[PDB]
């Protein structure tokens, strides 16, 4: 009944907020002081990795960039860049990675 909110769970403060779907985790991250950096505007940087704990399946799809920017800093299996990947619904855990 409230498909347009998604609560977004940050464990290295353990804090879950209730965001709006389509949110990013960078948009977060630092109004709650979780340890994810925002180390540039161009998506290219790769410092906002963050590890995927729960919940994958109700995050936007990774883009081709995002892709070829997590391979380029060893991102692993789980991890995703903070500033492209969106909630898009349900339930998502998340820590820096
Ligand atoms: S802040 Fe640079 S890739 Fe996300």
């Amino acid at each position: 009944f409230e498909k347009d909110k998604a609560t977004l769970t940050f464990t290295d403060v353990s804090i879950t907020v209730n965001v709006p779907t389509g949110t990013r985790i960078i948009e977060m991250s630092e109004k709650v002081g979780s340890g994810i950096t925002y180390g540039c505007r161009e998506g290219e940087c790769g410092t906002c990795m963050t590890h995927i704990l729960e919940g994958s399946e109700n995050l936007s799809e990774p883009t081709a960039l995002e892709m070829r920017v997590l391979e380029e800093n060893l991102g692993g299996k789980d991890d995703r860049l903070a500033c492209q990947c969106r909630v898009l619904g349900g339930a998502v855990k998340v820590r820096p990675a």
